[PDB]
């Protein structure tokens, strides 16, 4: 499949920031110590909950890491709106999709638990990019990368990982992701 596209950097995507290790250690377990244990479960496919405001302190905290300069550029200075915590265990994945334009610009990403990749599709460019989301990492998504590309989470149960010279597949765990927009 795709042998008419290319694999770009991540970089060449307008409106893609990663920051990994944004999220303390401490915020990340006072977040998932407080997420309904129901929510959590192993078994079979990964839960879902949606949030409405007023958020508690656990969730409301995040709003705090988004950078300032997004939140003024594209909220109007101000923080989330919506929020949807997804839980995703070994082999769960989301199709390519655009978000929905009830949104309007800026989605933010927090990842909990564990490491997964996301991939980037163009298919008018015919290009792909992928990005690995770790543990506590933010992704902002905005422009380009918001209205012009697809994301996806691939529907497996490891992934191929390059570190070091060296390529692994590295087993998935359970991840948890909270995903912070405002309804425009
Ligand atoms: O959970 C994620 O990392 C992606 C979620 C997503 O793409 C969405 O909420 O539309
Ligand atoms: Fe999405």
């Amino acid at each position: 499949d795709f042998e008419n596209w290319t694999v770009v950097p991540v970089e060449t995507i307008e409106g893609i920031n990663y920051y990994p290790n944004c999220l303390p250690e401490s915020v990340q377990r006072n977040l998932i110590n407080n997420v309904p244990k129901e929510l959590l479960s192993i078994y079979g496919s990964g839960k879902q909950s949606h949030a409405y405001l007023p958020f508690p302190a656990h969730i409301n905290c995040l709003n705090d890491y988004i950078p300032s300069d997004f939140k003024q550029r594209l909220w109007k200075g101000q923080d989330a709106e919506a929020i949807i915590m997804q839980v995703y265990n070994p082999g769960d994945g989301i199709i390519p999709h655009k978000d929905l334009e009830m949104f309007g610009d800026g989605v933010a990403i927090f990842s909990f638990l564990s490491n997964t990749t996301m991939i980037f599709t163009h298919p008018e460019l015919k290009l792909k990019s992928k990005i690995r989301l770790e543990k506590g990492s933010l992704l902002l998504m905005s422009g380009t990368a918001r209205y012009d590309w697809f994301h996806e989470i691939p529907f497996r149960a490891g992934d191929w990982v390059m570190n070091d010279g060296e390529e692994k597949w590295v087993s998935r765990s359970q991840r948890l992701s909270v995903t912070m927009r405002r309804i425009i």
